[PDB]
């Protein structure tokens, strides 16, 4: 009768406590298990919102150590060419040349050889490359630019995906200042030179897998008919699946779950969302490789329209001590202001937290910039242009910087573990 | 003895634009005009010598819209003329800071060199003047120990260059009937000044209203102060190849500032001079006859401006363009409009007052290439330096604002700017 | 019932004699008789 | 009136002597003279600082950090006190009995207690801070043999919170915001807005 | 896990108790040790912050009983001179 379970904690209930530091908080280590087989750089993900995360977000974000997820408002289609996009992105190919077929007439090459120069025309056939044609070949002579073209078997090709300094190797030692990349079906992707290799700007701290391709994940509903979608996503080379729903308890979301881990027993998949320990444990029994909390965190509609919510620090703590033993990491999911609540979601024991609308309205998330009343938006009913997601990041782990140089927490795991708190009133 | 009342005097609020029977659309309407008698624009745009609007990323931006940027006073004289030079010598197809060697670069350095940036060709440098060029091609012989770059070199005398200012297209004509992939550009003195390749030209973004001087090269201005002591900095800008001068005072009908000009044409009969402010038709031919090629018009422009508040004085702004006009007509001395600018319908209405151009300030305040470097403050971009609205490119603002005034074109019948001017009827409303 | 502080009374004379200044040298009166007897107005609406 | 080196730096006079303000209430060292403090970041390169400000005749040293327990902090702590065992030195922030027990270890004659005291931006930015009644009391608690005295440092509104800092054991209270403004703060008396401003 | 100290008071929280009083408010005694050296006359300390505390600010305090904090955002001649 009156069936009060518990006691349950806020961020602003709780202050995290200053101890003896040996820290510096520019040489505080941020990296962090996102599953046991996933280590990100950042403690930071963003969210599968429309608004927030797409191909260019994601990619810039795991660039500076997170993973983005592709949100599932697209078609399956779509989607899983965002995800290809950010496996796939290298910022020193040059993409979409100007090239000729086979059977290109060699007055339109003359024509385009003044506009273009006479480097290198690649001959493409459908999107296959079958040779490249240079100035040399039409001024020397044998009509068709077949008859003049450098063959296949002796074009200098790299694969996509290869290292830019094997690039720099291979484009030094053939002599060549051109270097055409194809995939596995020799088709054309692009190019490299020494110059746009040098101008790749250098991401020290991205999150990439064994091969060296930037991480990323993808969302998808945790209803019926998502197999076509979730097929999709894993052959696009998705390195963590997100199986969302708004009650991670139900059991039809467990099920499913269960049905995708017998499928792929190797691929990482976090699920969502709970708060209570009896969720988490569920969900890491359903076959998760990581636990998403947060069911109505703060102060949110899911509250007021049906009743229900944890705040976020017991939720978070809770689902923590229920997964101690297992190596499954818990994501800190909503309610996350300013950098203070990111240090005290990782002190309550989650490895990362997840944001969403602190990201929408960046130079790189979803929507086109707009001037209105001299004032910067993203539109797509607009929100605040925030300027590039680097900035960003470089402020809110500033913040959890210095509360670890604070707490004495040399690394995430000493914070998760380690850091301690004081309860705190409203006056 | 009698309230000594010259005049009413009317403001933008206070007057709207006739809508006429027109065959002009909004995007065929002709936006050129003259800014003195030599120099024409292709927007009716000039932006404020401000040190919170124009220096040379902006008056780049600018120039590059068809309209003229001003750099503000406020560095020192060998910081606004190297501003000033920025925007002359501006080309995006040049690529700038290339790798050079010298020839005493050993072989082995060079080799080494190769492997980070290729063989397409280190150019060879003693001292800044360009010497020679080492390819891949020019190394062919197994090179013995302590080997120099100048043994195997390119000379000088074989290379093929192009001069700086030389039109994109010629340099394309040069690049490839020569049969060469890259291209090394040179001054006046031979010495290096970047290279051009097919691929950079093409890279580097068209602008088909860049306000050009006859040599191809961007135009741009300076400000300085009508005070003594100026002779030095004036001198400094127009060696810096400025195309034209902005001596500029909160009082132009001063005695001290009309002096001023008069010395600056006597030194310079050729060089374009901008003066103001005033806001009577006797400003602006005392202006005239100091020797002003532009005449800029604005005292106290706006409601509560501060001059209005603290020194009483001002006239509202379309009856003192409307009054330097009329002084001026005849003389191919344009007329500018400086300040009390809020939308792109205030700008049409100091045209078809008689106005050959306005001056903006504020509004590009914030944008991308204006001073001050972008700032993140609580889920809001500004610039800082105290903070203003971050606004983005320059060409979205101008887009908007000649979107506005070509809108007004098309309902007043006006297809060019001189139509607009001379052509464009008012009516008079009340403030209810 | 208490007015905002101020500070000297001569700052205030400054400040206001500095706009009044501003204003003889904008209209060519160099003394208190020539603004009296020279100095022009225009007639402004309240828009 | 001369120094010790026959400079002039003055006279007086009956009348010049007998305007001077008295001030009976003044903080005087034994020599008459008014005491007076000043600060030091508690980084490394400020020794030459420090010998500046001792020479100068300073009464009390201020090596003030935003992690007063800090190693590096309790560390240069303990180097100005070999140097100066006479000099009278102050430490902070901490706001932990631990913190205020390193910082008497240290070498501290006095330990200020302030980190985020009251409803502040260490709290917003890193999620750290004490609330400032325990903050004191606990270190007051942890001091209580030494003749170590706590001043608390923040958060200090109305002369209520005054008293109340008081009450929960510190023997002073540093104030800031409360005097930038007054005649004898840095900065220039302006007039603005009809209203009397001090601007820099 | 979930590791909470204690709770924690501020100012708002509390409020003295009044007690039986033979003290009048002009006649209570104000003085305290700074440190075992040092002892004001108030218990009044201004901040070492460059808006706050210089030369003429920690004069003016002195003279009132308490020590003011010249702040270290100025050069090491300047501030030995303060």
């Amino acid at each position: 009768m009156l069936r009060i379970a518990k006691e349950a904690l806020t961020f602003d209930d709780v202050l995290l406590v200053p101890a003896h530091s040996t820290v510096l908080p520019n040489t505080a280590d941020l990296s962090t298990q996102l599953t046991k087989t996933i280590r990100l750089n950042i403690p930071m993900l963003s969210a599968a919102m429309d608004t927030v995360t797409e191909a260019r977000l994601a990619i810039a974000l795991a660039q500076e150590g997170g993973i983005g997820f592709i949100h599932k408002n697209m078609s399956i289609e779509r989607q899983a060419e965002e995800v290809r996009r950010v496996k796939k992105h290298e910022s020193a190919i040059v993409r979409d040349p100007v090239t000729v077929t086979p059977s290109t007439k060699i007055i339109e090459l003359l024509q385009m050889a003044r506009e273009y120069g006479f480097s290198g025309f690649p001959v493409v056939e459908q999107g296959e490359l079958v040779g490249i044609v240079t100035g040399r070949d039409l001024r020397v002579k044998p009509d068709t630019v077949a008859a003049i073209m450098t063959p296949k078997d002796k074009l200098v090709t790299a694969r996509e995906g290869t290292p830019l300094e094997e690039m720099k190797a291979k484009l030094y030692e053939n002599r060549i200042e051109k270097m055409l990349v194809v995939d596995e079906n020799f088709y054309l992707r692009g190019l490299v030179t020494f110059r746009d290799i040098e101008k790749a700007e250098r991401k020290p701290n991205a999150c990439k897998d064994e091969q060296g391709r930037l991480r990323v994940g993808a969302a998808v509903g945790a209803g019926a008919g998502n197999e076509e979608r979730v097929d999709a996503l894993v052959a696009a080379g998705v390195d963590v699946l997100l199986i969302d729903s708004s009650h991670g308890h139900s059991e039809g979301v467990l099920q499913r779950i269960r049905e995708t881990r017998a499928k792929y027993p190797d691929l990482q998949i976090i699920g969502g969302n709970v708060a209570t320990a009896a969720g988490a444990r569920a969900l890491a029994e359903a076959g998760c490789s990581a636990v998403k909390v947060g069911i109505g965190p703060g102060s949110c509609t899911t509250r007021i329209v049906t009743g229900v919510g944890v705040p976020q620090i017991t939720a978070v703590a809770d689902a923590v001590e229920a997964l101690e033993g297992t190596g499954i990491p818990v994501i800190a999911d909503g309610g996350i202001r300013f950098s203070g609540d990111i240090a005290k979601a990782i002190a309550a024991g989650a490895s990362a937290v997840m944001v969403g609308s602190m990201l929408a309205g960046t130079e790189e998330s979803p929507g086109e910039i707009e001037l209105y009343q001299g004032r910067s938006y993203k539109s797509y009913g607009r929100v605040a242009y925030k300027g590039r997601l680097k900035e960003i990041i470089h402020q809110q782990m500033g913040g959890l910087r210095s509360c670890m140089g604070l707490t004495g927490c040399g690394t995430i795991d000493e914070l998760r573990t380690k850091a301690e708190f004081v309860r705190i009133s409203g006056a």
